[PDB]
């Protein structure tokens, strides 16, 4: 798994962005929050994800906002 904290999430659009200590912001898109409850991120709440990269490039996972 990862630690972060969300940088910003678009409610609304739902996408947004973790920052991580040392390494680049990933990309969280909505989908990828595990949980359960309707899928938004306040920012600045505290995931822990995976980072997954296809050709599209690396997009974070499994975000447990902490559920």
């Amino acid at each position: 798994m990862l630690e972060g904290k969300v940088k910003w999430f678009n409610s609304e659009k739902g996408f947004g962005f973790i920052e991580v200590e040392g390494q680049d912001d990933v990309f969280v898109h909505f989908s990828a929050i595990q949980g359960e409850g309707f899928k938004t991120l306040e920012e600045g709440q505290a995931v822990s994800f995976e980072i997954v990269e296809g050709n599209r490039g690396p997009q974070a996972a499994n975000v447990t906002k902490e559920a």
